[PDB]
C-alpha cells in the first residue's frame, strides 16, 4: 500500500536513529573508563608490584575493546552517508 518512496524514507529514518543510539552508548562507555583510570592512578605507586603489572595489561585490554566500539560507529556513519549519495 505505501509507495517505494514512503518505505525508503522510513528506512533512512531508522538507520539515523540507530546510528545515534550506538554513538551515545560508545561515548558513555569511554567517559566511564576515563573516570575510572583517573581514580586507579591516584595511588598506583602504593600497590604491590605484581598488581601494578596487572594494571598495565588489563588497562590495555579494556581500552582496546572500547576503541573498537568507536571504530564501528565511525564506519557505519560513513556507509549511511554514502547510501544517501552524499560524498562530502
Amino acid at each position: 500500500s505505501p509507495s517505494v518512496s514512503d518505505y525508503t524514507r522510513a528506512n533512512f529514518g531508522g538507520l539515523s536513529e540507530g546510528e545515534a543510539q550506538f554513538s551515545m552508548t560508545a561515548r558513555a562507555l569511554l567517559d566511564e573508563l576515563t573516570d575510572l583510570e583517573g581514580k586507579l592512578r591516584a595511588k598506583l605507586d602504593r600497590w604491590d608490584g605484581d598488581a601494578q603489572a596487572a594494571y598495565w595489561n588489563y588497562q590495555k585490554e579494556w581500552d582496546a575493546a572500547a576503541k573498537d566500539m568507536q571504530n564501528v560507529v565511525a564506519q557505519l556513519g560513513v556507509a549511511i552517508r554514502e547510501a544517501h549519495d552524499n560524498y562530502q
